[PDB]
């Protein structure tokens, strides 16, 4: 049933080169995969730890069942699964520069605005496809965006793979679990702020109850330093209280494409939370 959405890979074609992360029930590694065409590519490899239960196997492979449904340049690519041998494995494309928030923090103010908008456009395009497919992410955050050696950004849910993430969640989803593509659009607004602020934490370390209350009262994150007015306005639109008034992802992609094609528009800039 995982094989409905995931190719079975022969473990003979996989080399594990490094353990990258580990937990109580599994590990994340990097390595190489030899494709049926004999081409070899870099991959990430999730393995279950030796001695796992059948239910752990089922839950583990459930992740690949979901991932394999999405084939898009800006969504993490599932290469396949290993189920016929042990340990069971999930194999994905390798994203050399890791999570976007931590990457941008290492490079504060070192990219052009156009480069940043390129990243954001990729993220929007992956989300447009996810929402087209009827899938609500619910965990969209810069930490769950993976960025490769060419700065291409891909939607993942590394977080879940590794409670409501309050800082990234729309008011109605916090209030009563109303998760829709419009709540993902709210989350995308926060990612937009994270990118333009080079990986600053949304709402910093405010008490969660105050994040909920402030946003409910109408307060919003302030424009990042030197933020293009167009991009801050886009944040505010993603953060409309009325979920029906938020832009669709297709509109977001369109807006970002227009800005990329006409960079001059990004020279108009804005000038703890803001009400007005
Ligand atoms: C239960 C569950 C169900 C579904 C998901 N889920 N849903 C999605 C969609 C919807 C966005 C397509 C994506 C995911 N899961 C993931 O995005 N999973 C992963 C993220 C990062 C990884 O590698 C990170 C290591 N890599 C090293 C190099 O630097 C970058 C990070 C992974 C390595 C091996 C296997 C899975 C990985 C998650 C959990």
């Amino acid at each position: 049933t995982v094989h409905e959405f995931a190719k079975e890979l022969d473990a003979t074609n996989i080399s594990i080169d490094k353990v990258v992360g580990a937990g109580e029930f599994g590990e994340v590694c990097s390595g190489r995969l030899k494709l049926p065409s004999k081409k070899e590519i870099s991959v990430a490899i999730k393995t279950l730890k030796v001695g796992y239960t059948e239910k752990q196997r089922r839950d583990f492979l459930g992740e690949a069942s979901i991932m394999g449904q999405f084939d898009h340049p800006n969504i993490i690519r599932l290469e396949g699964v290993v189920t016929k041998s042990k340990p069971v494995m999930i194999v994905t494309e390798y994203m050399e520069n890791g999570s976007l928030d931590s990457f941008l923090r290492k490079h504060d103010a070192q990219f052009t605005v156009i480069q940043l908008v390129g990243m954001l456009r990729g993220i929007a395009s992956g989300m447009k496809y996810l929402s087209d497919m009827g899938y609500v992410h619910r965990d969209l955050a810069a930490r769950n965006i993976l960025i490769n050696s060419n700065l291409v950004c891909k939607v993942s849910d590394f977080g879940l793979s590794r409670k409501i993430p309050i800082r990234w969640t729309s008011p109605e989803a916090i209030a009563y679990r109303k998760f829709t593509s419009a709540s993902d659009v709210w989350s995308y607004g926060i990612v937009l702020w994270e990118v333009m602020s080079y990986g600053e934490r949304p709402y910093w370390e405010m008490s969660n109850q105050d994040v909920i209350k402030a946003v409910d009262e109408g307060y919003r994150l302030p424009p990042p330093m030197d933020c293009p007015a167009a991009l801050y306005q886009l944040m505010l639109d993603c953060w409309q209280k009325d979920r029906n008034n938020r832009p669709k992802f297709e509109q977001i992609v369109s807006i970002l494409d227009k800005l990329i094609r006409n960079p001059g528009s990004l020279k108009i800039i804005t000038s703890n939370l803001l009400l007005d």
